[PDB]
């Protein structure tokens, strides 16, 4: 997974490229949840990365846009 | 992913657990390359946990289980 959020990028402009390279996998419905609980979260940048890691296991893409929106 | 390696499990039956749940998913060859970089590592048990983060970058399945092996 090459896509990592830039410093500045908008969390949900991360989130639609991380989505598109996830696309081109056809990845089922469970590995988009491995996926968005594990690189989504580590490629972050620091900023949204710190918040991200605070919300716990089981935390919607959903709950991730919400808390790094910007 | 539910599989997490038992802190007296071998590495090896515990890699066969995990892409058994892998397998079910009909993961691609990308996604599986994801998931042994990220959740296989993250739920090996304490001992084998660090030496395989200490592996860096880019390590094969076969270099994690050479590095865990017994």
């Amino acid at each position: 997974m090459d896509i990592r959020q830039g410093p500045k990028e908008p969390f949900r402009d991360y989130v639609d490229r991380f989505y598109k390279t996830l696309r081109a996998e056809q990845a089922s419905q469970e590995v988009k949840n491995w996926m968005t609980e594990t690189l989504l979260v580590q490629n972050a940048n620091p900023d949204c990365k710190t918040i991200l890691k605070a919300l716990g296991p089981g935390a919607t893409l959903e709950e991730m846009m919400t808390a790094c929106q910007g």
